[PDB]
């Protein structure tokens, strides 16, 4: 699709076996979910660093569907008042800025 | 043109008469620069909210050109890692999310 910028650009997600929503940012490295379960192995991460740090969960390889197409990435699993689509999952999924 | 998100989309900003680049960021609302010196009238705004809240000086209607393309919209000054051009001015130069 193309998704113009007047509203926030929230999509429906599928992951973990549940439907969500999250939010595409660009000005986002990382991709951040909260009130998930994901299975398998994961890792601490530390993340933020304004006021101190936020320790989440770091999944790697997390099968993930943005908006219809089923990617693979990374996801961090912590606090986050509206979910985050970052980078690294919007190159998977073959998303460009156009002007 | 075309902007793949592998790395961070910056881009050359001309503003305030100056030489500026900034992150084109989808996940924000407004645009905020630093060390602009900017002509006419401005109000205060308190933005952010997390930990506290943080005072920048809101400009309407800035003349600005962003990658070649010369716009209008408001512009926050206030302290900021990376500049950040929002959707307030992403969508005046025309810019939309495409996959």
């Amino acid at each position: 699709p193309q998704i113009t910028l007047w509203k926030r650009p929230i999509v429906t997600i599928k992951i973990g076996g549940q439907l969500k929503e999250a939010l595409l940012n660009t000005g986002a490295d990382d991709t951040v979910f909260e009130e998930v379960n994901l299975p398998g192995r994961w890792k601490p991460k530390l993340i933020g660093g304004i006021g101190g740090f936020v320790k989440v969960r770091q999944y790697d390889q997390v099968p993930i569907e943005i908006c219809g197409h089923k990617v693979i990435g990374t996801v961090l699993v912590g606090p986050t008042p509206t979910n985050v689509i970052g980078r690294n999952l919007m190159t998977q999924i073959g998303c460009t800025l156009n002007f």
